[PDB]
């Protein structure tokens, strides 16, 4: 279990995707010698959905305080390359809707 970080980038674009700042402290575990992250998706209530290389991310909690809050979780093959992944962004009242295909790497924080 380690201190991670996820770095999003707007589809085929390298600029840093918004999406980063839906997603906080990040960690990464280790199971079955098999790599996990465990990451915070804040206003988790805008994600009608979120897809991973597609299948959705595994919600292992759920808040419902602050426009949702869920503590979801997938697995990557290797640390340092680049995922596709997908999400709905779905806003009622605005009203915003929009899927989006972006690319993410995650890595650790700090040096190992
Ligand atoms: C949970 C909320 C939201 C998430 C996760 C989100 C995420 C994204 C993503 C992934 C993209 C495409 C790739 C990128 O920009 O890096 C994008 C683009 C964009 N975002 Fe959002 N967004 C959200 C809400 C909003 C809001 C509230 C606004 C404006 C008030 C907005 C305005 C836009 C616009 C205009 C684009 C580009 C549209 C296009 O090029 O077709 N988004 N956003």
């Amino acid at each position: 279990v380690f201190d991670a970080v996820i770095k999003a980038y707007k589809d085929n674009s390298d600029e840093e995707s918004y999406a980063t700042v839906y997603i906080k402290d990040p960690k990464l575990t280790i199971e079955n010698g098999k790599r996990i992250i465990t990451a915070t998706l804040k206003d988790s209530d805008f994600f009608d959905y979120l897809k991973v290389e597609f299948h959705d991310v595994k919600v292992l909690s759920e808040d419902k305080r602050k426009h949702g809050t869920k503590v979801i979780q997938f697995e990557v093959g290797e640390l340092g390359k680049r995922y596709n992944m997908q999400m709905h962004i779905l806003i009622p009242t605005l009203g915003y809707d929009k899927e989006f295909k972006i690319q993410f790497e995650v890595n650790m924080r700090t040096f190992v």
